[PDB]
Order: structure tokens, then C-alpha cells, then sequence
């Protein structure tokens, strides 16, 4: 199967952060003993782990910026890179930073610059410059573009091209919905059917040279397209998340831990009512959906900032604590703590 | 003001849940030297407050229970109770369940039968069977009505005997809403008036004797008809708590704990936002309401108990921790234990 990888991506908003490193870049170099996997990043790293670890042997990488300014960091040694990520990242994370955020102050932004470490070309892929080229009979095609408006113009430009039936993915820098509608403002055509299309993501949730994880979303693709996908991804990435489009931003984005937060009360409190009180799911559903529309419903009347002159935190330590068994004593008491601080 | 308590309560119930005790109103009967005050529950309990503390030199309790089988168990001196509940409640608590759950197999349920251990009488209170009688004149009229469609029947032989302006209140046996639309059935009249009734609750969250609170509706009743509820229940109940009305079950029935679990995390989610992104409230509000939304959307879609199924909640981890920070920080850690157990 043909796998298009479309956006190299740039190394220098990884750096700029501070908090990234290179260890499931480095797991996967010692897993298929290439140290040169060690310092990928972004799509070449998924995209070796697919050659690598899935089995997918055809693999293209297009991307503008090889004809223009794409820079490849040789400063430091994957062994060491390797070596240093067993014990600790950080005894050699603060110097690629420096290294790259000095690169990064005088070089221009993506399509024009990009910064790496390892040429894909030196893992065997195809390279090219020319989009079209890179999807003729790919079966899988990674997008990996920047946000914002250029993503339509990006993608008409060889939209006609997709072979049909194609599973087409996205990553963290466009909404599946507004993925689709790009697509979709080419329903009609009966030469290239876009209508037939598997529309999905292959979402990191996270630098991908750091973390082996993919998130993969349902409402467009079929069946068969998804359960492809996520059997490819468990394999390359090691850890795979099948999970409906319009939960994608809520797990992924930075609201991640107030849904975190949410699912782990919702599951705990469900728990302790079915397994303690014996009753019917159906009954800790009624409940917990008028608790979580009316705290939402709060928020959005009063604004998030003045909830506590609505509604005491306290109000609740008088009232859940008799809750304070099953499941939910794992959590409760450290709402409790939180509450406690908080009331007026 | 005048008072009007209108229902005095059984306490079968309190005893049949085996885990109640009397140690609030313990708490007040010695912080007025009247040992009797030790064994009240319900209502009286609360009566014996708003006389006692709040200076309400005036009430009427009204049931009908008083012409039936109204039971005084005097076989427990408020002295070991009170004692009892200096140290340990359950060195006292269990006989003192034993013999209302026996007296109480046999005993007819409220209206007919009632079990108590102080006689309201005994509390300098006016005792009576006619609910038309207690309201006349009354300022503050405290019902206490059984679950059911019974409460408009008792409501609709008062209703034109309630003074103007009087404030009316309701616990935990009917929402607000619900309560509202029974007085909502005479806007017509222009002798009664009840368009100008100050609905709220007096809602103690929990059985009045144990605990020192009370849970106030706003949302029916006039800002300042509110205000000096709350300024009687503060010094009544020792805790005093306003809220919006929809907020009301949420807040005191067996859902109390998620609103709880998810209220800490609002609050932490927003703080860590504004102090540690320096991005404005409005930011984490339209994250927090996405992610709220989503959550409830798919419980709701896929039933409480398939939510794994559909949302591995391992999916969690390697996304929310990367907001392990700020006021997040200090419920996170017990979120990703407990996700982490129930990962797929």
C-alpha cells in the first residue's frame, strides 16, 4: 500500500516549547537497531515507523521546502541522542533547544524553512516537491499542514488526483469537520468521486518523536477505512485511540484536562451508584446529565471567572461527602482538599 | 417574624439508612443549654434553631400526625446521646436504630404514624392539625410535604390563606420548579395575590440533626426576600448556602458528587489558564464548555455504561498531562491513576 506523507514539518516550534524530547523516536531506533530514527520528527517519524514497523514499504514525502531552505542539524551524535534518553532526555534536550531556537531566530517559516536532523532520504523514502506526483496511487495520505486558511488552497491543488476509495488523514492543525468540507466542496465530480473518499486523522496528540500514541477519528471514514487505520497505527505507533471526530479537540487540545477530569467523575460516580446502590445504569445517567448540563449551563451564564460568587464551592463538601464511597472515594477526597481551599 | 412549619417529619427514614446521628443538634442544644434539642430531627431540629438562634420569637408547627399515632420514644436520655456524640455517635447510634426500625415495621408511615423523641410542644411550640390555621399572618411558611402528588392537594387548602409577600419554602422532597407551578395554578386572582409569594427552599442537604447547613433557590423569590433567608439559615443552620435553583438537585441529591468532581475541575482548569497562560477567562471558558459539552454528548449518545467502549479512557493520558500545571496539578495525578486502572 502507497503511503503519501504530505508536510515534512519543522523542528523549531518543538524546541521553542521546552518540554519536548525524543524518546519514542529513540525506542523505535533501537527496536529496528537504525540510530538514525533516533532524532526524527513530526510525519518522518510516524512515517518510519510505518516502513519500519507496519510493513508499509512504499513511502513519499512531499513537501515544498526540500527545493527551498530545509536544514538538516548534524551538530550532535543519534548515539548520544539514544544513550542520553535512557537515563534522562534532559542531559542533552537543553542543548538541541539552544542549538535549533538559534537556527530557527534567522531562518524563514515553513514552506521556505525547515529544520531536521535526519534527511527522510536517508530512511529510504521517496522525496519530491510536487504534491500531485506524491498522491498518484497512494492509498494512504498523512496531510500535515499549517493552520489556518492555506489548507484549502494546498489541498485543491491536487485534490483530483486522490485515487478513490483513499484514506485521507489530518493532525493537529485543522478540525476533522473542517477537513471534510474541503472535500466536500468537490462532491459532484464523476471522475475523481471525492465522495468516496475515507476522510480520518492520524492525530499524534503530541510531538510524535516523544510520545507513541495516534487518535484516530469516526464520522467520515467507513468501517473498514478506520479499523485499517487503527490496526496500522497500534503496530507504528504502538498505542492507537479510535475515537469520534467531535471528541478529537476535547482529548487532544488543551482542554484535555478538564475532559480528563470530567470522564474520571463521570466513570467513578457511575461505579459507585451501579455497583453500591445496585441500580440501573439508566438512573446514574438521568442524574449525571442534568449535573454536568447545569454546571456547564452556570459557566456560560455567569462566566467562568464568577462561578464561586454563584455558587459556593463549599455548597458541595455538605452534600457529596456522604457520596464518599465505591469508586468515587478515589477521587472525592481530593475534591474535597480542592473545595475546601476554595469556599467562601 | 411568624413562622409556620408545616410538616414535623419521621424519622423511620433517617434510621432505616443507618447512617445518620444527631450531632448538630447536639451542637446546638449546647450552645443553649436545653438538653431536648439533642433528639430532635427534621424540621424541629430546625425550628429549634430559628427560635433559639435566629430570635424567631414565634412557631406553629402544623400535621395532621398530631390527632393520629404521633410516637415519643423517650427510652434514650439526651444525656448519653449527647455525650455519645462528644466522642463517637456509633457507640449510641445503633439501638437507638434498633428501636425505631422495630416500633417502626408496625407503625403506620406519615400522616397517620410518626416517630420523634422530643415533643415539639416541649419546645415551647404552638402544636396543631390545621394547616389554614398555621399559615394566617405567617411571614415564613417551611413545608415539609412527602414526595408525590399529594403536595399540590396540601398545598391548594392554604393557598388563599398565605399572606402577601410570604416567604414559602420546600426541601428535598420536590424541586423548586415543580414547587413553583402549583402557586403558578391561582395567577389569576386578584384576591389571593400569590404572584407576589416568595418561593425559594430551606433544603438542609442532609438530615437537619446531623449536619449544620441549608441550601437556599434563587430564581422565584425577590433579591431581598433571598437575602434575609440567608442571613436566618447562616445564623440557624451555622452554613448557609444561595444558589441558582436548576443548581438545586445537582448541588444536594445523589449527584452532588459529580457536580462536585467536575465543579474542582472547572475551577482548577480555568486557574491554571489565567495564571500560569496569562490567557483572559473567556479563553478557558470556551475550552471548558467544548470539552464539558463533548463529554456529556457522548454519554448521552452511547448510554453511562458503554462510554469505554467508544472513548478508551487511556486515551486521557498522553494528552492531559501535558496540562499537569498550575491548580490542574494538584487533582491530575489522582485523574490519571484512576484512568489509567480502566484503560483498554
Amino acid at each position: 500500500m502507497k503511503l503519501a506523507i504530505l508536510g515534512a514539518g519543522c523542528y523549531r516550534t518543538h524546541a521553542a516549547s521546552g518540554i519536548t524530547n525524543f524518546s519514542r523516536a529513540c525506542e523505535v531506533a533501537e527496536m529496528v537497531g537504525k540510530p538514525e530514527i533516533a532524532m526524527t520528527h513530526s510525519t518522518i517519524t510516524m512515517g518510519a515507523e510505518l516502513k519500519e514497523l507496519a510493513g508499509v514499504d512504499e513511502v513519499v514525502v512531499a513537501d515544498p521546502v526540500f527545493d527551498n531552505q530545509f536544514t538538516v542539524i548534524d551538530d550532535f551524535a543519534y548515539e548520544d541522542v539514544i544513550e542520553a534518553h535512557k537515563e534522562d532526555p534532559e542531559k542533552i534536550m537543553p542543548q538541541i533547544r539552544e542549538k535549533v531556537n538559534e537556527v530557527a531566530k534567522e531562518l524563514p517559516k515553513p514552506p521556505e524553512g525547515a529544520i531536521h536532523f535526519t534527511h527522510p532520504e536517508d530512511l529510504g523514502f521517496e522525496i519530491t516537491t510536487d504534491d500531485r506526483e506524491a498522491v498518484a496511487d497512494a492509498d494512504f495520505i498523512m496531510t500535515w499542514f499549517p493552520k489556518g486558511d492555506m489548507q484549502p488552497d494546498i489541498i485543491n491543488k491536487f485534490i483530483d488526483d486522490i485515487k478513490p476509495g483513499a484514506i485521507v488523514t489530518h493532525a493537529c492543525t485543522i478540525p476533522t469537520t473542517k477537513f471534510y468540507k474541503i472535500f466536500e466542496q468537490k462532491h459532484g465530480d464523476l471522475v475523481t468521486k471525492p465522495e468516496t473518499l475515507n476522510v480520518t486523522s492520524y492525530h499524534p496528540g503530541a510531538v510524535p518523536e516523544m510520545k507513541g500514541q495516534v487518535y484516530i477519528a469516526e464520522g467520515y471514514a467507513s468501517e473498514d477505512a478506520i479499523e485499517t487505520l487503527f490496526e496500522l497505527g497500534q503496530k507504528a505507533r504502538g498505542n492507537a485511540y479510535r475515537l469520534p471526530a467531535e471528541l478529537l479537540g476535547p482529548v487532544c487540545d488543551m482542554c484535555s484536562a478538564l475532559t480528563a477530569i470530567t470522564y474520571a467523575g463521570i466513570l467513578s460516580y457511575r461505579d459507585s451508584v451501579t455497583q453500591v446502590l445496585g441500580a440501573p445504569a439508566s438512573f446514574a445517567q438521568m442524574m449525571a446529565k442534568e449535573s454536568l448540563e447545569q454546571i456547564t449551563a452556570l459557566m456560560e451564564k455567569v462566566g467562568i471567572d464568577k462561578m464561586e460568587e454563584n455558587l459556593d464551592p463549599g455548597a458541595l463538601l455538605g452534600t457529596a461527602d456522604s457520596m464518599n464511597f465505591g469508586a468515587s472515594a478515589e477521587i472525592l477526597p481530593t475534591v474535597f482538599e480542592i473545595l475546601e481551599k476554595r469556599k467562601k
